[PDB]
């Protein structure tokens, strides 16, 4: 209903506040961290990264993170609630899949699927007792076999307890498209999905499509950009050539089309990062030594320095968010 | 020198005793059994099998037995100690990578998996301060890109430790020709390398070539032959149609070339199997009632029927296990 499950325990939505709605302490894979913590240096150093960039981030605003890391990802909640509760902000724990499901998880059926995303939002994950608010889904371009039962599972999980969805697309190829086809076979309301990585493309409409059927818009990669970095293969690949003005301006063109009712935004950070190339973090960190604090640090001025009103920011990360996140359909 | 690493600290050589040297708890993911322990019933309900397992084992003569699970297949040291207490038989852990590597790991290169592999060996694995005692790796036939990184990687932190390489191949496409060929490549001694599920072929000439050269031939899939299965659409890509005395001969015939020093034998039974269809482990063990006590229970007794010593089924089971994971350069 009114309460939300974050890595502390449940709050009322009320609480939740300025709200990121897509971001990662850390983007890994399943195991990884505690198999090989050096590998970012130690886990207490990881640990003392997190807390002193949730603090800034704090600092600027920000009172609620929704960590969009699953089982394949690497997510590790002891390592959430160790952070969230040191730098003092609310964090979302996710279940779902992303692009890298192990043997164990890809040789599963929809059903089991279903029960797997049932236990980490119902139960717990692992044996911590600490419950997802969140189901994260990813799918290629053209949607896969074992994706296709990924997002009936979502969408059934959702049904079953009123957590929303979130998406993982590559925008360029009108991903969201195939996704929402999906879940409306199921019988998910559009109100209940997030099409994430949505400024990765500067089809506008694409993106207002999808906001009139009801979908919330992901806006969520703004910081992401590899200008002056061009002689980087990777780099260029991961983050774009695109910047994060060209991004930003893809809100105001939202707003201005009626949809700020629709617009999710975030800068889907991290601060560490195993599932890429070695030191990636490093050239991330000097693109945007803001991290998770470019968002109400740069954005926002930027927006309102661009005519939008003070409301309609506020109810852009403070009331979209608590509509999205608060558990809506059966009791 | 001669000690080897087990999951409950440090045992001499002799302790070891008859040892199967390719085994599994239980075979999964990375992360998968913390996170979904119901699909095995319950941790509990699958510890529990595994302490029975064992126990039968142990009473058919079984002392030690080296998991061969890596990262990747899910291994959970926490879980192989705590069986390893129960049933008291030893378990000798590994580190590695299998064909299931996640992409934090498959964006590594030689010089960081070598450091992953010899973390694993030399401190321990993730907090527990269990090191590993064997390194697996597995390549598909024609070896990848990154399956090579994998075996020059392992190459190096044997070399650096003393520690035993051993493989998955697939032996239809003679895969061992190819490892063999990467691992002479980095320096390594055949000695410390076991060719594995080698009696899944009947070419006698390419396992004598390998065992020449100095090769360990691990023939470790005996008793996936099962018979009677070829309604199950995936129960004959991964069990066979050749009986398990078929296999079982390959031993003798090995011997009788000379070269049962060169020969390990082994059940690659597991307790759980998750990274595998839906209640495979039911046909699994309906097929294979007797687990990993079936080399004891079945083979050892067939084999001395064929004529093999004592001496030398002794050999085979408790000295040339004890010579290949006794750390040694
Ligand atoms: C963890 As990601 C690079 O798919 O947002
Ligand atoms: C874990 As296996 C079936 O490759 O020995
Ligand atoms: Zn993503
Ligand atoms: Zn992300
Ligand atoms: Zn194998
Ligand atoms: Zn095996």
């Amino acid at each position: 209903g009114d309460r939300i499950n974050t890595v502390r325990g449940p709050i009322t939505i009320s609480e939740a506040g300025f709200t990121l709605t897509h971001e990662h302490i850390c983007g890994s894979s399943a195991g990884f961290l505690r198999a090989w913590p050096e590998f970012f240096g130690s886990r207490k150093a990881l640990a003392e990264k997190a807390v002193r960039g949730l603090r800034r981030a704090r600092a600027a605003g920000v009172r609620t993170i929704v960590d969009v890391s699953t089982f394949d990802l690497g997510r590790d909640v002891s390592l959430l609630a160790e952070v969230s509760r040191a730098a003092d902000v609310h964090i979302v724990a996710a279940t779902g899949l992303w692009l890298d499901p192990p043997l164990s998880m890809r040789l599963r059926s929809v059903e089991e699927l279903t029960q797997f995303f049932l236990r980490e939002i119902q139960y717990g994950i692992e044996d911590t007792g600490i419950r997802a608010g969140i189901i994260k889904v990813a799918t290629t371009g053209k949607v896969t076999p074992f994706q296709e039962l990924v997002l009936r599972a979502a969408a059934r999980a959702s049904l079953a307890t009123g957590v929303p969805v979130t998406t993982h697309t590559a925008a360029s190829q009108r991903g969201g498209e195939q996704q929402a086809a999906i879940f409306e076979s199921e019988g998910l309301s559009p109100s209940r999905v997030c099409i994430g990585h949505s400024d990765d493309t500067d089809d506008l409409s694409y993106l207002t499509a999808l906001a009139a059927r009801g979908y919330l818009i992901g806006l969520d990669h703004i910081p992401h950009s590899a200008i002056g970095l061009e002689d980087n293969a990777s780099a260029s690949a991961l983050l774009g050539i695109r910047s994060w003005q060209t991004r930003a301006l893809l809100i105001k063109a939202l707003i201005d089309q009626g949809y700020m009712k629709q617009i999710l935004v975030s800068n889907d950070w991290l601060f560490g990062f195993s599932s890429y190339v070695t030191n990636i973090m490093d050239v991330m960190d000097s693109v945007n030594p803001d991290g998770m604090a470019f968002i109400p640090l740069r954005v926002i001025p930027f927006l309102r320095e661009k005519g939008i009103p003070q409301e309609t920011l506020a109810g852009i990360t403070v009331t979209n968010p608590a509509r999205f996140l608060s558990p809506t359909l059966r009791a």
